[PDB]
């Protein structure tokens, strides 16, 4: 009858309620193969948040398509869905302008000291003691590279061309067009700039890309903020060059492995850290979930999914 | 050489320059009991915040008081006048500063990210899962900007950026700007759901965010506070955050700092700020340095830098 959809630990429950639209909804704990029963193997969808593990993945021989919640998709093995035949479909664009307002919001916190400022008051110290001490750092005057300049990259350029500052990208191929300065190398823009904001995908060719020589470069004034994946930035080497001084300050809402931020980050008084919120408000989280599920329903209904992800250009065939 | 009278706190920089032309005289707090006989030649004060009158009035070859702010309230502007002495302020050297502030409060506001952080930084991700997805965003909002001088136009550059409606109140339309003008603040109020204070604490604007604005901002409602603290009535505003009445605030400045009421404190829909929106290194060190350039123009050319509207003076010597 109607197509079975698994869901594998936790999503928006929007998307729960929404399914029921077009499907059976099929829910386990979590993304682990161990939990998938026999009366299971008919599953012809999966709708997930974060990773979906290869042996779950493999163990439905009806799956047609993947929906990821979020524009990154890196959790999916998306050589091992392509190789059989099944699309993956993520999130752009509904998310595009609130990703890049948080990253506006993280860039400010991490320069200006704001959350710090707010503990400052909130713990009786304005009172006491008097004003907060002044910030040493200022976006005014800086100059900020985008390592990225896709959807959410060109949505942080334009809000920073507001700001005053000067703007350079490094990506590899030019976007041309744009009066913005291109660096052909991360490190060269590094160099140049002295504030970079990571917002690429968490792909093999960005892994660590952000590290010490690009930390270094950066230079003593430099300030990282990482909006994109925590895999792009080797976190090892951010909390050497932070405890060195080699650069003056880091945001970062992503880290390596999630939910855990090593105790190093945390000591810092010159770090802002976010728990992965730059697309988390209810208004663009249902937006997501929304997407998720009018992916599903276009495929099962018109075979033409909505937003299936480069790698997968396809087509239903239903057997 | 004219001595300068600086009362209480003020940045160093300003205490660092002054001898570049002027004697320093300082006294510990802004209070006309720590004034001595031999501090009745003082021509000049630079100060940070309040100047009551009766310090003012203690010097009768006083000049020239050089404001540490372009807010200047803290200074009694028509006694001044009265006496012929010109005040001047920092304005423009701290406008991008403050206009960046506006923004991070606006998005601390909607977004929760101080509390986001505070929620990861206590352990509460790992244990209890995700943050809370925030109620708000900024995100097809339409901001009406009370005030659109120096700092709220700056503000209403950026908000451009972001994809968002964007509205003004003022006495005056400023034309050439492709804002829609509204002529009361109520009626602003009624029209946008984000309302972001950049006035001037006058007599003109004390509490004119009350409670009927409140009301008319409405139940989606965002009021950003970055002009003064006299400009909210603060009693109205835990009424309306207590009653749902608005959404949440934001707010740099208050009505009798550093003094905030326990009730906003309470809220988690309130982001609080210890009057930070020009508190950086580099623009303090601007604001300082066009204190005493004020100071050396005044004294040596006769024509201040930045002296405010209400006296356009020029110095009378003998
Ligand atoms: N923090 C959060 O909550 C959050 C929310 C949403 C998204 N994100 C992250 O943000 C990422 C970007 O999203 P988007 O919508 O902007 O994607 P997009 O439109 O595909 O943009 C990706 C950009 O990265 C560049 N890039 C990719 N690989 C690169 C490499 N090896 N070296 C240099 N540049 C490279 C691309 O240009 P070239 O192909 O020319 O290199 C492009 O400019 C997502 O993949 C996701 O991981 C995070
Ligand atoms: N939080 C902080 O750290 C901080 C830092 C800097 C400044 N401030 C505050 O920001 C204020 C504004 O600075 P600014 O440089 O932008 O000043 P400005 O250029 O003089 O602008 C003042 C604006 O307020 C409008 N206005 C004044 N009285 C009004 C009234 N009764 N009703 C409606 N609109 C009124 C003015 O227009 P009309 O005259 O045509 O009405 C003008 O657009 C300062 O006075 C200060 O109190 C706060
Ligand atoms: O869209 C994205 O890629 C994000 O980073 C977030 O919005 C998602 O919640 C997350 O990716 C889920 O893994
Ligand atoms: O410039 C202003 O008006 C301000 O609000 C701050 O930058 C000052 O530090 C303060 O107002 C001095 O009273
Ligand atoms: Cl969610
Ligand atoms: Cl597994
Ligand atoms: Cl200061
Ligand atoms: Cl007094
Ligand atoms: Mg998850
Ligand atoms: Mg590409
Ligand atoms: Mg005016
Ligand atoms: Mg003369
Ligand atoms: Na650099
Ligand atoms: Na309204």
């Amino acid at each position: 009858s109607r197509p079975r959809i698994l869901v594998p630990g936790k999503i928006n429950p929007r998307v729960l309620e929404r399914l029921p639209e077009m499907f059976e909804t099929v829910r386990i704990e979590r993304a682990d193969a161990a939990l998938v029963t026999a009366d299971m193997r008919d599953v012809s969808g999966i709708a997930v948040s974060g990773k979906l593990p290869v042996p779950l993945m493999d163990a439905f021989p009806s799956l047609e398509i993947v929906a990821n919640f979020g524009v990154g998709y890196d959790g999916v093995d998306v050589s091992r869905a392509a190789a059989r035949g099944i699309v993956v479909t993520n999130t752009p664009d509904v998310l595009t302008e609130e990703v890049a307002d948080t990253a506006i919001g993280l860039l400010l916190n991490t320069l200006r000291l704001l959350p710090q400022a707010e503990q400052w008051l909130r713990q009786g110290r304005w009172v006491r003691e008097g004003a907060f001490p002044l910030s040493p750092l200022s976006l005014r005057g800086r100059t900020v590279g985008l390592f990225g300049l896709g959807r959410i990259g060109l949505a942080i350029a334009r809000r920073l061309e507001a700001f005053g500052v000067s703007i350079a990208y490094h990506t590899r191929t030019p976007r041309e067009g744009l009066g913005f300065t291109y660096h052909p190398t991360l490190v060269g823009m590094a160099e140049a700039v002295d504030t970079l904001i990571v917002i690429v995908p968490g792909t093999a060719s960005t892994l660590k890309a952000v590290n010490a020589d690009v930390l270094s470069a950066l230079g003593p004034k430099g300030v990282l903020i990482n909006v994109g994946r925590g895999s792009t930035v080797d976190e090892a080497a951010l909390v050497t060059a932070l405890q060195n001084g080699t650069i003056a300050g880091a945001g970062l809402d992503v880290f390596e492995n999630e939910p855990n931020v090593p105790e190093a980050l945390l000591s810092f008084p010159n770090v802002s850290l976010l728990p992965h919120v730059a697309s988390a408000s209810v208004v663009t989280r249902n937006a997501m979930s929304d997407l998720v599920v009018d992916n599903l329903k276009a495929w099962f209904s018109t075979g033409e999914a909505l937003t299936p992800v480069a790698e997968t250009p396809f087509r239903r065939r239903a057997i």
